[PDB]
């Protein structure tokens, strides 16, 4: 019973990029495949991996900052949930 969500397009867009195959989720989907998103796409800095630079990326345009930590999740979750609806 967690909560269902729908992606907005671009971060549809980005889930879809990397093998995902539908329009809804839960939240700990959409968090696992921006996660493999980054790991694919080799977005992190290689000696302290919670590093992350977006600049270049559809990524950035989702959180609206060139870098971050993965540690900043109040950052994360609201930049997600202002990418998404809530279904069911
Ligand atoms: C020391 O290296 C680590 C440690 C933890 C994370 C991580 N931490 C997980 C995480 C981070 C933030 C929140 Cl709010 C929730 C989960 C999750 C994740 C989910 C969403 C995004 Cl945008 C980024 C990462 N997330 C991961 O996606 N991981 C888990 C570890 N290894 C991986 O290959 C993928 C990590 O993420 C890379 C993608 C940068 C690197």
């Amino acid at each position: 019973q967690e909560t269902l969500v729908r992606p907005k397009p671009l971060l549809l867009k980005l889930l879809k990029s990397v093998g995902a195959q539908k329009d809804t989720y839960t939240m700990k989907e959409v968090l696992f495949y921006l996660g493999q998103y980054i790991m694919t796409k080799r977005l992190y800095d290689e000696k302290q991996q919670h590093i992350v630079y977006c600049s270049n990326d559809l990524l950035g345009d989702l959180f609206g900052v060139p870098s971050f930590s993965v540690k900043e999740h109040r950052k994360i979750y609201t930049m997600i949930y202002r990418n998404l609806v809530v279904v069911n």
